[PDB]
This record gives structure tokens, sequence and C-alpha cells, in this order.
């Protein structure tokens, strides 16, 4: 009935100590489309206690690869991959080829897996956000809520909005699965 118990949500509750030893990152994008946002999430993943880590974030309306690119570069988040939303083929291009993003590739996974991707992330020990560092992944994973039926009785798909950090975290994640 209610997604995501495992989130832990706190101002601070990441310090830049821990930051600096995250090392085992995992990062995302989903690209936007009409009303909707660009996602960009960066995540640290603790395997041997099955949590996640929301190390960085970056939501834009007004879509920007170029932006994008020079935000990835300025931070020095480009020694890691991207797996990047596979509907827009030719953004990614333009990242790679256009903007010098060189470790960005799709999303391997198709529309029959955000489900499963979504029941992956939901059975993780624990997601760790830190609002003050990603504020949107806080609300988005805070407030979305399961996809109800015909009746109005709850099924196992979240709502296909409001949840663009949580795709894009969805395809970070997709080959630790
Ligand atoms: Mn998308
Ligand atoms: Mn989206």
């Amino acid at each position: 009935v209610v997604p995501f118990e495992n989130l832990q949500i706190e101002e601070g509750i990441i310090t830049d100590a821990e930051v600096a030893r995250f090392d085992n990152i995992r990062q995302g994008l989903d690209f936007g489309y009409g009303p909707d946002p660009l996602a960009f999430v960066r995540w640290h993943y603790d395997k041997r206690k099955n949590r996640i880590y929301a190390i960085d974030e970056l939501v834009d309306h007004k879509v920007s690869l170029k932006r994008t690119a020079d935000f990835v570069r300025k931070n020095k988040y480009e020694s890691a991959r991207i797996i990047a939303d596979s509907s827009e083929p030719r953004s990614i291009d333009a990242l790679k080829l256009e903007h010098g993003i060189n470790r960005i590739e799709g999303a391997k996974k198709g529309p029959d897996s955000v489900e499963h991707g979504e029941r992956w992330l939901d059975e993780l020990d624990a997601i760790v956000i830190d609002p003050l560092r990603t504020p949107n992944i806080a609300r988005e994973f805070e407030n979305i809520d399961y996809q109800t039926d015909k009746n109005g009785d709850p099924i196992p798909r979240l709502e296909d909005k409001d949840n663009h950090t949580i795709d894009a975290t969805r395809y970070a994640f997709e080959r630790d699965m």
C-alpha cells in the first residue's frame, strides 16, 4: 500500500566525509519531455549492506544537454558511467559526440522492467537521502505512491508522475539486478 518504507531522509544525514569515501558510484539520466524535466542522479551503492546513498542530482525543466554536460564535467562526474533513458538515442549521441560525456550509454532494459526495477529499489535495506544535497530525489521518493486500478485498489506499479529521479535511479542500477 505504501512504497519505499526503506527511505532514510534527513538534512545532514550524509556528511562531506562520507561523500568523499563513496567509491561505488551509479549514475542515471532521464531526459524529460513536454512539462517533464531532465533528471541526472548520482548514487553510491553499498552492496555489502544493501543500501544506496544519494550523492548529487541535476533536475532541469528547460532541457539543455550542454548544461547537463557542463555540470557533470565541472563536478568531475564523467569518470563514472551514466546509464540514460534509451527513448532519446540522439540525445545520448549528442552528450557523447557533441559534449564529451564519453561514458554515457542507453538503458538496455525495456518498458517491461519498470515494475521490476521499482521492486528492486523497494527491497533495498535502506535508501539514504540528504535533502540538502539532493532535494528533488528527496521530494519524489518521499511522495510517490502506487497506481490504483479500476476499482481503486493499489497495484504493483508506481505512479508515472513526478518520478524523474526515480526513473533515473532505476536506469543507474539496472546492471546491478
Ligand atoms: Mn525518461
Ligand atoms: Mn521523466
